């Protein structure tokens, strides 16, 4: 009841900050993600005994992928931290409870390939889920985790608090299937230009708890250069990974793909940055004006990136 968590002085600090990088020590990552619960959401809303066993479960189920792995999930729910305690009114009890939970577990079980290569190859889980394939698998293995012995952290709420709140980790965890991120993002415009945005319509919120996610989950792109590049080579190794995979199914695959096409990726980088995520931050601070931070570094690594383009580095 009264077992706070504390970090180290420069943790502490830098952790309230959206370009912290929670490090190279695995063994802490799991007392960062109790903090941020316990200061995000109170001291109270989940047991520790059945937190603690619901993480150490969780993290056991992600596989040791180059990018799509237990360190993704943590940064993933750093960044969601970030936005909920500088967007402290307009989020419920509940909203901040199942949001870090669904940033943790959005990736469950990742192979490490996309939706596509599943297709193509025909995996069983493309013709269980016909769209957002690995997005249905991954809340699935949530639910699975939620219904282990001694692993409900939610045993607590109501009958209706608990649907409430599962049905927001589900709409949370389908929304970082980016195939969504365009049209969602393209509405949320839209309503915000015209003035229709209304927090209050559900439907409303739907969309922008949505956003927040595919920010979240998009945020290596927000961090400072050092840790943004060393990301890139995470994110590049499974893609040319799943590119030797395609070929293998005597398919050529895209060129971001293509680890002979290695010579493209600073110009699909500015490709993904302008197509991605420059608009994702951009529309998310004008609906979350207190996200801007996430716009200004997301800039900065566009500019990096202009520079390994112009041989500067
Ligand atoms: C849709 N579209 C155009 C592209 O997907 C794309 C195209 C050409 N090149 C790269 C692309 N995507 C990425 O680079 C990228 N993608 C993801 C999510 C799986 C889609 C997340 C992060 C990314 N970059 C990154 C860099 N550094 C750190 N973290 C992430
Ligand atoms: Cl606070
Ligand atoms: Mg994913
Ligand atoms: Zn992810």
């Amino acid at each position: 009841g009264l077992m706070q968590f504390t970090l180290p002085v420069r943790l502490c600090k830098e952790i309230e900050l959206f370009h912290f990088d929670i490090g190279p020590f695995e063994n802490m990552w799991p007392g960062i993600f109790v903090y941020m619960v316990h200061r995000s959401c109170g001291t109270s809303c989940f047991e520790l005994e059945k937190l603690c066993r619901f993480i150490m479960s969780v993290k056991k189920n992600y596989r040791r992928v180059p990018y799509h792995n237990w360190k993704h999930a943590v940064t993933v729910a750093h960044c969601m931290y970030a936005i909920l305690q500088n967007n402290h009114t307009l989020f419920t009890d509940l909203e901040r409870k199942g949001l870090l939970i669904a940033c943790l577990c959005h990736d469950l079980d990742h192979r490490g390939f996309s939706n596509s290569y599943l297709q193509k190859f025909d995996h069983p889980l493309a013709a269980l889920y016909s769209t957002s394939t690995m997005e249905q698998h991954h809340f699935s293995q949530t639910v699975s985790i939620l219904q282990l012995e001694g692993h409900n952290i939610f045993s607590t709420l109501s009958s209706s608090e608990y649907e409430q709140v599962l049905e927001i980790i589900r709409k949370a965890i389908i929304a970082t299937d980016l195939a969504l991120y365009f049209g969602n993002r393209k509405q949320l415009e839209e309503m915000y230009q015209t003035g229709s945005l209304n927090l209050n319509n559900q439907s409303h919120r739907d969309r922008v708890i949505g956003l927040m996610m595919t920010a979240c989950d998009l945020c290596s792109v927000t961090k400072l250069w050092p840790v943004t590049k060393l990301t890139a080579n995470d994110i590049y190794a499974e893609f040319w990974a799943e590119g030797d995979e395609m070929k293998k199914l005597g398919i050529q695959p895209i060129p971001m793909m293509d680890r002979d096409k290695k010579d493209e990726v600073p110009q699909g980088q500015l490709g993904f940055y302008n197509a991605v995520a420059i608009p994702c931050y951009t529309t998310l601070t004008q609906i979350l004006p207190p996200t801007e931070p996430l716009l200004k570094a997301c800039r900065d690594n566009l500019s990096q990136w202009e520079k390994v383009i112009r041989g500067e580095e």
